[PDB]
């Protein structure tokens, strides 16, 4: 033919001219067409360069076609001689005639190419249709339909929403109206197979499957396998490495616990029982000390029923120690703390009946919900806040806001109390504490450089523990506000013993906290025990008008008390409001001339045949340290780089008593993550290099920080992270379904969706899952054939270690969090059949095009 309007079809139908997703086109994208005009006159041949967007050409309907036209005339593409006026396009609509809406549109791509011409280039064109697209709801995230947009939105502190999801569902069809996406398809997605849900039989807990990010299935025998390969290479991480060969974990900090298949906590328990031999072997166990993330109570029972693979999580504890201790008003009673922990603490004086669990008094999440909380007030009438309008410019206000009043006695936003919610923690039988990074030092700051206000009082408590604490607890109210917490020394089980150990006499502890800042004073009897007859005590903490005092100076009682002949400590008390105290703290211990330590050994404590964790004196000797904060800063030298700060100090974490040092999770992050902290991660098995480090350090770095911890006598834990990946690159054409966060469909606001090809991104895992993945399958099958002939419970099938995970996508997926791309980038044609391009791999169906681009 000669030249004219036929040279806007496809320069050819191939992923040479045309850009697709699994087949699927997206208006979005570009193609490169046959030829382009300036004037309709005169038509040029494309170079393989010259590529256009999709949406000069073609719209998912008239109204959207009339939306383009209007807003590329309103912005910089206006031209009156090819009829093209802010008036001529001002009325344009979805009812305008259809050959007038074809012949501006086509004038407009005229328009469009003098524009290019002009600009030698298509940048600008390339951002006003990036513009112009984030006005289309279809184009763009609203048509997710996100639970932000509904009237009077009340935004959660915990940053996540987690009714804003969609699940990746079987579509294998062949009507062009449904698609297909069958390279997707999986016979498992068993999804809420969580804590006592497992078998699918017993959802007392009803414990969601999906949190935020890529949510992986985790109930697929393949990735089952995978996650074997992904801990026997964090417990070998070093010598699997060639750094440092002492540089390898030896346990894990399981995030997410209650939001996986149960199955990979069974699996996860059977490979380190296979390699070390933890189960009836408490010294063992101990050695390989794992502790699982969850906020359900009921994982407590499922544990005990397990034989306790891991610790159960007293989140209990935690509320109550807030809601006792650390609101401002309405304060629950002080006997909270002695019935509502998963342990109950009035008389506890056995051994082994207990649920072995950690307890703690802040974790890196309880600090974000208390700064995104100041967040939201202090930026009201942002209702999507949490979501794509956060902005780190609030967060930075939110923590000077933050510091400033953590200073003050009548505190706003942060905790009351925190001493002794602390000296409560650390005091208690039957847990191992786990102390908090940010409550030791300013979390903000760069790596332990600035102490926190509460670092000498927290201090204080840890080294005190190490030396004092062990024996029966018995809690006990003084009055209707103030209680004593009595630890009666090693080898002391009760009020009654004389003591069994040679350490007997000169331990043991009693904590004193009431939460009445106007208890008027008096006196109260603490009983010490049998064992503490006539026995002189230091006043370790007392409370002043202005703060603690560690030396008995200007307090109510002096440096050294002495008890009667019964074990009866006689002491004076009142409320007192200021910073660290708003009630009463008081902390006695036995006068000593040396040094001292009382940890129990776990050769010395009963085993049993079917339990791997015990709580009992020897697991009660165990501390754990969380390394990290959500708000860490990026280092700003090799020097501040967490790891080396970390190695430099091994010293300081062994005085201080910390037995088990749990590691942030050390993943590659996605750069684009809200706090680069590692559950956002993109490489499973790169832990960063010296080139690229993540935001703690090097591989290196970290191998060798690990094994300075060793050095000091300590074992380190990894954060392992098998609910989400978040940050894949590579897109893929699913099929989808918009529901809450148990993947059940939801409406939002009346407007729901089903069964629709999404383009979300899915395929991933970088060079390390390359290399990495499934790479010690071979050798775990030949050393501990078992793992891959157990049947798990919730899929009655073994993990199957034939396939290799090398590359991430979505059949091994639950689904996604909203992506904020929007749920109409799929091009349809009039009729609704979807386009398609059959090339290469994607042979679902016959080459269908829209009309405008033959
Ligand atoms: O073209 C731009 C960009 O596009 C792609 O990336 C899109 C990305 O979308 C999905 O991930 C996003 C997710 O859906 C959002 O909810 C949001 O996640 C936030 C959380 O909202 C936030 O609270 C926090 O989460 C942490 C918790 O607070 C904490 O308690 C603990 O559990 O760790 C959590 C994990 O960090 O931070 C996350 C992460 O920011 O933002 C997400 C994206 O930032 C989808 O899952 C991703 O796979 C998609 O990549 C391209 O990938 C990208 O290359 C391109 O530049
Ligand atoms: O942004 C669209 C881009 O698509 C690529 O496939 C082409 O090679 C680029 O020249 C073009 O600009
Ligand atoms: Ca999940």
């Amino acid at each position: 033919m000669g030249p004219g309007t036929w040279e806007n079809m496809a320069f050819a139908q191939d992923s040479s001219a045309i850009n697709n997703i699994d087949g699927y086109l997206s208006y979005t994208d570009w193609y490169r067409p046959y030829g382009t005009s300036q004037d309709g006159k005169t038509w040029y041949k494309t170079t393989a360069m010259d590529w256009r967007p999709l949406l000069m050409y073609i719209w998912p309907s008239k109204d959207v076609q009339a939306q383009f036209i209007k807003y590329f005339v309103n912005n910089g593409y206006e031209n009156a001689n090819y009829g093209l006026t802010k008036d001529t396009v001002a009325n344009i609509n979805k009812d305008t005639n259809t050959t007038v809406l074809a012949n501006m549109a086509q004038n407009l791509r005229y328009v469009i190419e003098q524009s290019i011409a002009a600009n030698k280039g298509t940048s600008k064109l390339a951002n006003d249709i990036n513009s112009f697209a984030a006005t289309v709801p279809e184009l763009s995230a609203s048509s997710e339909l996100s639970l932000q947009s509904m009237p009077n939105y009340r935004p959660d502190k915990s940053g996540t929403i987690d009714s804003d999801q969609v699940i990746f569902v079987n579509n294998n069809s062949k009507d062009p109206r449904k698609g297909n996406t069958s390279y997707a398809d999986s016979n498992y997605r068993l999804m809420n197979r969580t804590i006592n849900n497992q078998a699918g039989n017993n959802n007392s807990d009803n414990s969601p499957e999906l949190l935020v990010g890529n949510d992986i299935d985790n109930s697929n025998p393949v990735v089952q396998a995978e996650n074997l390969n992904w801990e026997y290479f964090l417990l070998n991480y070093g010598k699997l490495m060639g750094y440092n060969p002492d540089g390898n974990f030896d346990g894990f900090r399981v995030d997410a616990a209650d939001n996986i298949d149960a199955d990979v906590l069974d699996q996860m328990g059977q490979l380190m029982n296979d390699m070390y031999h933890t189960k009836g072997n408490p010294q063992n166990a101990n050695d390989h000390l794992s502790y699982n993330e969850g906020y359900h109570s009921g994982a407590a029972q499922m544990l005990n029923e397990k034989g306790n693979p891991q610790l159960y999580m007293d989140s209990g504890e935690f509320y109550t120690l807030e809601n006792v201790l650390g609101r401002a008003n309405n304060r629950d009673n002080i006997g909270n703390l002695i019935t509502n922990s998963i342990v109950n603490r009035q008389n506890d004086t056995t051994e082994n009946e207990a649920t072995p669990n950690w307890s703690f008094v802040t974790n890196h999440d309880q600090r974000k919900n208390l700064i995104n909380r100041l967040i939201i007030k202090d930026h009201s009438n942002i209702p999507d806040i949490m979501g794509s309008a956060y902005k780190v410019e609030y967060a930075n206000q939110a923590w000077q806001e933050f510091y400033a009043d953590q200073e003050k006695t009548n505190k706003q936003y942060a905790q009351y109390n925190v001493p002794a919610q602390y000296a409560i923690l650390l005091s208690n039988k039957d847990t191992v504490p786990q102390v908090y990074y940010g409550d030791l030092y300013n979390e903000t700051a760069q790596y332990m450089q600035e102490k926190s206000i509460y670092y000498d009082a927290i201090t204080t408590l840890m080294r005190a523990r190490k030396q004092f604490v062990s024996g029966g607890q018995t809690m006990t109210k003084l009055n209707n506000n103030l209680l004593a917490s009595v630890r009666y020394g090693k080898g002391v089980v009760d009020a009654n013993s004389n003591g069994t150990d040679k350490l007997s006499r000169t331990s043991g502890m009693a904590v004193l906290v009431g939460n009445d800042s106007n208890m008027a004073q008096q006196s109260v009897a603490i009983n010490m025990g049998r064992a503490h007859a006539n026995q002189q005590y230091r006043n370790l903490i007392d409370t002043t008008e202005n703060g603690l005092t560690y030396d008995a100076d200007n307090s109510e009682n002096p440096a050294i008390l002495t008890t009667d002949s019964n074990g009866i400590l006689k002491v004076t008390v009142k409320g007192y409001s200021n910073p660290y105290v708003s009630g009463y703290l008081g902390v006695w211990v036995p006068v000593i001339s040396g040094d001292q330590d009382v940890t129990t050994n776990a050769s010395d404590v009963v085993a049993n045949k079917e339990k791997t964790f015990e709580s009992n004196a020897a697991l009660d000797s165990h501390m754990i340290y969380e390394d990290f904060s959500l708000f860490q800063p990026e280092p700003t030298s090799v020097e501040n780089h967490a790891y080396n700060v970390i190695a430099k100090n091994a010293s300081l974490f062994s005085d201080l008593g910390i037995t088990d040092f749990w590691m942030a999770p050390a993943y590659t992050p996605f750069g684009r993550s809200r706090y680069n902290e590692g559950y956002s991660m993109t490489d499973r098995y790169n832990l960063g290099t010296t080139a690229n480090p993540t935001k703690y350090g090097s591989g290196e770095e970290l191998a060798n920080t690990i094994a300075a911890l060793h050095k000091a006598g300590l074992k380190v834990q990894e954060d392992i992270v098998m609910n989400q990946m978040i940050g894949f690159s590579g897109q893929e054409a699913v099929t989808v379904t918009r529901t809450n966060n148990r993947g059940m469909q939801i409406h939002v606001n009346g407007q729901t969706y089903a069964n629709q090809i999404y383009f979300a991104y899915t395929t991933g895992g970088g060079n390390g899952q390359e290399t990495y993945g499934g790479k010690y399958l071979a050798e775990l099958q030949k050393n501990y054939p078992d793992l891959f002939t157990t049947k798990a419970i919730s899929t009655g099938v073994a993990p199957d270690p034939t396939v290799r995970i090398n590359k991430w996508s979505a059949k091994y997926q639950n689904g996604t969090s909203l992506q904020n791309i929007g749920i109409g980038l799929a091009v349809k044609l009039a009729n609704g059949d979807y386009a398609y391009l059959n090339s290469g791999d994607n042979k679902a169906f016959n080459t269908l095009l829209p009309t405008a681009i033959s």
